[PDB]
Formats: structure tokens, sequence, C-alpha cells
């Protein structure tokens, strides 16, 4: 019933190798440990035009719907997807997520549109941190 | 590679009421009038949220410029949010987030289009972009 654009690009930097880091967005199995307490359907099809559905609930909570769709590719440097994210019925939001990793220093860009969200995305980095080291 | 990230906005204000230029963008025909033609390559249109559009057209025998779109939230008259890609022959241009919204203005109808988009590896088409979009707008000003 009323939209906010904001774009805001958060910075944050891993020693571990691009590759491992762009492994951390491209692996099913990794993003499982980290969705990227229950979890109803899950898809993931890494490609272009390839999708990444995903049902879930906390502790018998309402269900978070995500579903995100690759824009483009770049193979250990760039990720482009756009995503919604429903808690309801309601809509919470869309957004084309952009994340770069130059050889390392994961520039993590988000394009939203909002029916904030910014501080828990540098925590999502924060936790790309702990699973960083686990292998 | 590099990634240009903008963002732009384009407010028209039309004498039609929202219903009226909801309605040009949500059925396919009147679509097919002011953003591409098709009457003498390809346009799927699925106007639903998870639906999407997809559009193939090239000027004499040159590169064929193909638009990916999916919607992602539809609201009955007042918004319209889709996410698109473009690509011109095989070389992938940008991606971009577009919302629509229609808020009425006591007999006419206030037009803010956004797009935030994300333009690919030295292509800086923004500037080209907001331009057309600009011109497609005017267009369908006319269609109404």
């Amino acid at each position: 019933h009323s939209v906010i654009h904001s774009t805001f690009t958060i910075e944050r930097t891993y020693p571990q190798s691009p590759d491992r880091v762009f492994h951390a967005f491209a692996d099913k199995a990794t993003v499982r440990r980290w969705r990227v307490f229950t979890v109803a359907e899950f898809s993931f099809d890494f490609r272009v035009g390839g999708g990444e559905v995903s049902r879930f609930s906390y502790g018998g909570g309402p269900e978070v719907r995500l579903d995100a769709q690759f824009q483009d590719i770049v193979p250990d440097q760039r990720i482009v997807f756009s995503y919604r994210m429903a808690i309801g019925p309601q809509p919470m939001s869309a957004s084309l997520t952009t994340v770069e990793l130059t050889p390392t220093r994961l520039t993590y860009t988000e394009q939203g549109a909002f029916f904030g969200r910014e501080e828990g995305t540098r925590g999502l980095l924060e936790a790309l941190a702990a699973e960083l080291q686990k292998w």
C-alpha cells in the first residue's frame, strides 16, 4: 500500500579465498547449513533462469515464503538474483541482489522495495564469516 | 567484471483514472500496443505473481534484444513490481527491479515508475534505459 526504495551496499572482507567465498553462495548443501524451525518445500537451481523456492516457519509460527530467481552468474566473481519474501498472506518485499567478490572483499549490494533490512544484512555477512572455515 | 548500480524515477500524470492506467499494464493486448508492436518476434506475457514475460525483437537483420521478466508483486490498480534482465545477442547487459505505483490524483492518475538496476561489465545503459522508458510512458499517454 506504500513502497520504500533503498539501496544499501555493505562491504566485508574474508581471508578465505574468493572461490571459497563464492562456494558459500553456489553449493546447494552449503547454503542449507546457513539459510542464504521446520522447512517444508525447498528448491535450488544455481543457474540463470533458475529458482530458489523456500517455505519455512519458526517454532510453529507463520510460514516465511522466499522466492528468488538468478539473473546473472559470473563463476567465482558475481551472483545477481532477485527475490521476494512473504510471511503472510503478506508480501514483505522484493529486491535485486548483487554479490561481487573481487580478489576476499565481498561487496554485497541490495536494491530493494519495501511494502532496517540493512543491519540484518551486515549480520548475514557476519555469519558468512562463521561457516567460512567450517571445512 | 564490473557492476554499476543506479536507480531512477519518472513521474507522469494521466487524465485517466487508476483502473484505466492499471489496465494498460495488466492487459496483454493493450500492452502490446504501447511497449511492443506485433502486427505486420516473441512476446509471452503471463500477468500474475510468479508469472513472467519474454520479449524477443531485433531491427533489420541485427542482434536480437531479449528481455526476461518475472512478476514479484501485484496490488490491483495501485502497484506493479517485477524484476527483469535484458540482453542483446549473448552479452547480458543488465538485471533490474521495476516498481510501478499508481496513486489516485483526485480525478486523474499519479504514476511513479521506479527502476533499480544493475548494469553489467562496462556497459552503462542506465542513461539510455531511462530515456526509453520516459518515451514508452509518453507513448502510453497516447494509448489513453
